[PDB]
C-alpha cells in the first residue's frame, strides 16, 4: 500500500460492489491502499457502520488537509457533500454519477429523464470546482422504457455503474485513461427543481401521456415524491405503477 | 281447537366469501331470532373460482337451470341475494320474494362496481338492499346506506368502506329482511346502469386525451383495486402496459 485511495461514499450497494470487486482483485491492488468513509451530512449512516465505514467532513479545513496530505486519488461514489475547491484543485478527485453528462446534471438525473427524454446513465469524471462538470473518463448510456418509473431506471443506472467499476476501477486508480469534453450544452437539476415537480398542480392542463410521465417520474417505491395540498394543509401523496404484460 | 304457546327456508346466494362467512356467523348471533327459519347456503354455477366458497360447504346453484328454478320456488319461502354473479330471471323473482344486497346506492351506478363509476362520475355510493324485479338493481329499497367518497380513494379504499356498511346493514336488518319488518315505497327515478362492457372500455387508457391532472388522478384511482389488471394502454405491437395508482392522505 504505497498508494492511498479515500473511497467516500453514501450509497451502500456501491460501497459494497467496490469492497468486493477490491477483495476479488488483490493481485491488481497490492500496492493500493482503500479506506471508506461516508460524508458528515449523511442522515441514515448507521447501515454503511456495518461495512466498517467512518464518518468525513469534505468541508472541514482539518479532514481537507489530511486527506490532502494522505491519500493519492479521492472516489465520490455519491457523497452527499460538494467538495470544496482546496480539496478538488489539491488531489485527484473522481466521482460516479448517476447520469449521463451533460444532460440532467445534479439531483435525481433519471426523473428528470422519464420527463424531458434527455438521454441519462452513469458518468465516471474527474471533479471540477462545480457539480458533475469535470472531463469524462468512462459512460455509458442506459435506456429508458414507457413502462419505466425512476426506481426501474435508477436501478438500471446502478447496475450501469457496477459495470463501469468492474470494467475500470483500476483503470481509474493507475489513471489508465482519456479525459473527454461533451462538444454539447447540457444541463442541470437542483433540488429545489426537484421540490418543484413534487407540488402537483391538479388544474394543469395536458396530455394523459404527459400527466403519466410525470407521475412515474416521481414514483420510487417507498419514497413520498409527489403531493397536492387539501384546503386543510394535509398531504396527498401520489404514486404510480407500470407493468408490461405481453 | 288449543294453540301450543312451521318451518321457514331462507336461500342465500352468494359469490362473495366475506358476505357469505359474515351472514353464517351473523345467524349464529340472532340464533334467538331464527328458532323456526334455516339457512341454506350457494353460489353461482358460472362462478370461475368457487374454492374459498366451496372449503365452507357450499354448493353450486343454476338460477338459469328451468330444474333449479323449481326447486327454489318448491322449497324456499324468501331468497337473499349476496353479490349473486347471476340474473334471476323473471320465473325465479315473480314467483318468490327475492332481495338481492348491492354495493352501490340504487339508483345511482346500478350494475358493475359502482365505486368506480362513482369515482369518476360523483354520483353517491353506498350499499342498498332491495326486492328483485326482472330489471338489475331497480326493485323497491328496503334500507340503504350512503358512503363518502375521499379525493384520496382508490376503487379498493372505497369498496371496503362499502363492504363494512353491507356489514352494517345486515347486523340491523337481516331479522328484519327475513320477517318483512320493512316499508317497499317504489322510486320512479330510474337512474343509470353500467355494464360489464363500459368497465373494460373505461380500462382502455387514450395516451392522447387532453384533460386536468385531477381528472386524470381521478380516472388511474378509480381502475385502482389491489392488484386488480384494470386500467392498461396498448402499444403497437399489442402488448398491454397496465397501470395502477395509489393516493395516500398524510396530515
Ligand atoms: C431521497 C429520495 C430519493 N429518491 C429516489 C430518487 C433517487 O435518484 C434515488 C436514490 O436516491 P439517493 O438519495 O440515494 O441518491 P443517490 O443515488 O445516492 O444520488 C443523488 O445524490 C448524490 C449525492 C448525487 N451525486 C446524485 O446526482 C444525486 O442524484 O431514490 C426519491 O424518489 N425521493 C427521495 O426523497
Ligand atoms: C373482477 C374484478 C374486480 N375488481 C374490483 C372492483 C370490484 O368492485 C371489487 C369486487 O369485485 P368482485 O367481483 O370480485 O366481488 P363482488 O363485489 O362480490 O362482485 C360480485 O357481485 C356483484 C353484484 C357482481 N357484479 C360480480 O360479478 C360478483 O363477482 O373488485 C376490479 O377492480 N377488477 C376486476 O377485474
Ligand atoms: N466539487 C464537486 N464536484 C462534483 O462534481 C461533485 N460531485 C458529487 C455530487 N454530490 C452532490 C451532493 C449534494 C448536492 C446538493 O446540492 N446538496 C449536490 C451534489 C460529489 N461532490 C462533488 N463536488
Ligand atoms: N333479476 C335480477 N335482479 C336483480 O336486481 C339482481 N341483482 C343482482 C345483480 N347481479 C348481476 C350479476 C351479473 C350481471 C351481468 O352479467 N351483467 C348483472 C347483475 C343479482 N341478480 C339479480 N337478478
Ligand atoms: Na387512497
Amino acid at each position: 500500500h504505497m498508494m492511498h485511495v479515500l473511497i467516500v461514499s453514501d450509497n451502500k450497494p456501491l460501497v459494497s460492489f467496490i469492497q468486493n470487486l477490491v477483495a476479488v482483485n488483490a493481485d491488481k491492488f497490492q500496492s493500493v491502499t482503500f479506506d471508506y468513509r461516508y460524508s458528515a451530512i449523511n442522515k441514515n449512516p448507521a447501515s454503511l457502520i456495518s461495512l466498517g465505514l467512518t464518518s468525513i467532513n469534505v468541508k472541514s479545513e482539518k479532514d481537507v488537509a489530511h486527506i490532502v496530505e494522505h491519500y493519492e486519488l479521492v472516489v465520490s461514489a455519491h457523497c452527499k457533500q460538494i467538495f470544496p475547491s482546496e480539496l478538488v484543485n489539491n488531489v485527484r478527485c473522481i466521482n460516479i454519477h448517476p447520469g449521463l453528462n451533460p444532460h440532467n446534471r445534479g439531483w435525481f438525473p433519471q426523473v428528470f429523464s422519464i420527463i424531458n427524454k434527455k438521454p441519462v446513465g452513469c458518468t465516471i469524471h474527474l471533479m471540477n470546482e462545480e457539480i458533475d462538470d469535470g472531463a469524462i473518463l468512462f459512460q455509458k448510456e442506459v435506456p429508458i422504457f414507457e413502462w419505466d418509473t425512476s426506481l426501474n431506471v435508477y436501478e438500471r443506472v446502478q447496475q450501469t455503474e457496477m459495470d463501469l467499476l468492474k470494467d475500470h476501477l483500476a483503470d481509474l486508480v493507475f489513471a489508465n485513461y482519456q479525459q473527454k469534453l461533451s462538444y454539447e450544452k447540457g444541463n442541470y437539476n437542483g433540488i429545489s427543481d426537484f421540490k418543484a415537480l413534487c407540488k402537483l398542480n391538479l388544474d394543469h392542463i395536458g396530455t394523459l401521456r404527459d400527466h403519466i410521465d410525470l407521475l412515474r417520474a416521481l414514483s420510487h417505491g417507498d419514497f413520498n415524491n409527489a403531493y397536492y395540498l387539501r384546503p386543510d394543509g394535509s398531504k396527498v401523496y401520489i404514486r404510480l405503477s407500470a407493468e408490461l404484460v405481453k
